[PDB]
């Protein structure tokens, strides 16, 4: 079998994407720097940094990969929250109890998993990178 190293500087690649996208406003169904949503930001990040094709849907991203327990989160895992009007919101865990996401209140931003709003609404996590 293959013994090539894989999955790489995951944190630095996500931070590269964040550097270029920080502050981009929230727009439902958007996919550009003029405006992007939470699942769209996850889709773009995984395409551009990891070469993986994800759907632009929190509902479908919840099905991906394998489930991870909250205690076992690793950088690059998708974090899912029962938040907002439809009860669906996704971000990318970046370690140290932080996650990056396209937020409705602030656009693309880094938030803490311990912020009371997000801590109360955390639902599940998915691992996509082996």
């Amino acid at each position: 079998g293959s013994h090539m190293v894989r999955n790489v500087d995951v944190k630095s690649r996500i931070m590269d994407q964040y550097a270029d996208w920080k502050g981009v406003r929230y727009r439902l169904g958007g996919s550009t720097k003029k405006g992007i949503d939470s699942s769209g930001f996850v889709q773009r990040t995984f395409r551009e940094q990891f070469g993986l094709e994800l759907p632009r849907s929190t509902y479908e991203q919840q099905e991906m990969g394998k489930s991870v327990s909250r205690s076992n989160l690793r950088t690059g895992d998708l974090v899912l929250f029962r938040a907002g009007s439809t009860g669906r919101h996704v971000g990318i865990y970046i370690g140290n109890n932080q996650f990056v996401h396209a937020s409705t209140s602030s656009g693309v931003i880094i938030s803490s998993m311990n912020e009371p709003y997000w801590k109360k609404r955390y639902n599940e996590a998915r691992r996509v990178l082996s």
